[PDB]
C-alpha cells in the first residue's frame, strides 16, 4: 500500500495472535454528538426477491462520499471543544478488524498537542471492496482480466453502491436529522447517496474520548411505526467456478447456511468490517443483498437473487467479532500514539506477514 522509506523508525510493530489477545471490556454504546443527512426508506418488496424471482440490478447515478477525518467539517468543528481522538467508521473498522486482513493497508496518524488524527490517504484503494481477499488462493489474474482483485474490487465497490440505493424508496422523501449532510451544497441534495450521520462519542479510558463519524444507509419502518436505522450491504458472486465457491442460484433456496459459512471464510475482512461499521452506528438491523454476475463473462450486468436480515449484534457472534478486542486494539495503537512527539506516524499491515507496525515518519511525508 505504501513504500517504506530509509529514514521512517519502527516505534512498535505486533503479531495478530498479541493482536487477537487486546481486550478493554466495558465500552458503553456510542454517545450521539451530533446528526445530520438523510436517508430514504427501504423498499420492502426487496425482501421477496429470490432465486426464483431475481431481480436485475440498477446502475444508480448518485454522489458517494468518503471523506477522510481531518477534511470532515464536522469533525474539524468538533474537535475545538470535544474528543482527543477522532476517526471515520471506515478507518476505524480497518483498525479494528486488522487480525483478519490480508491486503496491505495503512492509516496516518497525526497528533496535535494530546489529539490524535487517523485519516486514510485518498489517492489509494482505501474504499474499495476487496473480493475472495480470505481465501486460500485469492484471485490471481493479472492486470487486465475482468477477475483481477482490482478489477473485481471496483465491480464489488461498483454493486455496493448500486444496491445500497436500488432498495430504497428513490422517489420519496427521505428522512432528515436535524443538520444537513455536510459534504455538498444544498444544489446536490437530490444527487446525493441515502446516507446520515452520526458523530459519535466514546470513552475508552486512559484519558482517551474519541469522537468518530458513523452512518446509516436507510430508514425502515419496524414492527409498529418504530423508526429503524439500517446498514445496507451487498454480497457478491463473480465466477463462482473460478472461485471454488458454492454457485448461489443453485444453493440459495435450500442450503443458505451453506452460502454465507462460504462468504465468513472467503470475505471475512469485508464482512467483519461491515458489521463494526453497523455496530459502531447502532444500526439496528444489517442487511444484505447477493448479487451475482447475470454472466460469468461479463462484469458489467448483474442481478439480485436474495436479501437477508441480521441485527447486528446477533451477527458479530455468528462471525465471533468482539468488541472487546476491537476496541482493545484500537486503545493499544493509541496509546503508542500518545506516548510519541507531535508530527505523523503511519500504521500499515505488512503486505507479506499477518503483522501490523507503527512507524515515525518525516512529518513533510504526506
Amino acid at each position: 500500500s505504501v513504500t517504506v522509506r530509509p529514514d521512517w523508525v519502527t516505534i512498535e510493530e505486533m503479531d495478530f495472535p498479541r493482536l487477537s489477545k487486546l481486550t478493554l471490556p466495558g465500552v458503553k454504546e456510542g454517545e450521539d454528538v451530533l446528526c445530520c443527512g438523510a436517508v430514504e426508506y427501504y423498499d420492502k418488496s426487496y425482501d421477496r426477491v429470490n432465486v426464483k424471482n431475481e431481480k436485475p440490478l440498477q446502475r444508480i447515478d448518485r454522489i458517494f462520499h468518503t471523506v477522510t477525518t481531518t477534511d470532515d467539517p464536522v469533525i474539524r468543528k468538533l474537535s475545538k471543544t470535544e474528543g482527543n481522538v477522532y476517526a471515520t467508521d471506515a478507518i476505524l473498522a480497518t483498525i479494528m478488524c486488522c487480525t483478519r486482513s490480508n491486503y496491505s493497508w495503512d492509516i496516518v496518524i497525526e497528533k496535535i498537542g494530546n489529539k490524535l488524527f487517523f485519516d486514510k490517504r485518498d489517492n489509494t484503494e482505501f474504499d474499495l471492496l476487496t473480493v475472495n481477499e480470505t481465501s486460500v488462493e485469492p484471485p490471481q489474474d493479472d492486470g487486465n482480466s475482468l477477475n483481477s482483485p482490482r478489477n473485481l474490487a471496483l465491480e464489488a465497490t461498483f454493486i455496493n453502491h448500486n444496491f445500497s440505493q436500488q432498495v430504497l424508496k428513490s422517489n420519496e422523501p427521505r428522512y432528515k436529522f436535524d443538520e444537513p449532510n455536510p459534504f455538498i451544497s444544498e444544489e446536490e441534495e437530490g444527487e446525493v447517496a441515502s446516507v446520515a450521520y452520526r458523530y459519535r462519542k466514546w470513552d475508552l479510558n486512559n484519558g482517551i474520548t474519541l469522537i468518530a463519524r458513523c452512518e446509516h444507509d436507510a430508514v425502515m419502518q419496524g414492527p409498529n411505526n418504530e423508526t429503524q436505522f439500517l446498514t445496507i450491504k451487498a454480497l457478491n458472486e463473480w465466477d463462482s467456478k473460478l472461485a471454488n465457491g458454492v454457485e448461489w442460484r443453485r444453493k440459495l433456496d435450500t442450503q443458505r447456511g451453506a452460502v454465507l459459512a462460504n462468504e465468513l471464510r472467503n470475505n471475512a475482512c469485508k464482512l467483519a468490517k461491515w458489521t463494526v461499521q453497523a455496530l459502531l452506528a447502532g444500526s439496528d438491523q444489517l442487511k444484505f443483498g447477493y448479487v451475482s454476475r447475470a454472466s460469468v463473462r461479463d462484469s458489467s450486468k448483474h442481478v439480485i437473487l436474495e436479501t437477508q436480515q441480521y441485527k447486528p449484534n446477533e451477527f458479530a457472534t455468528q462471525i465471533n467479532l468482539n468488541m472487546d478486542n476491537a476496541w482493545g486494539i484500537l486503545r493499544c495503537i493509541i496509546d503508542i500514539c500518545m506516548n510519541q512527539k507531535d508530527g505523523k506516524y503511519l500504521i500499515m499491515k505488512d503486505p507479506n506477514k499477518p503483522m501490523i507496525r507503527l512507524y515515525d515518519i518525516p512529518d513533510n511525508t504526506f
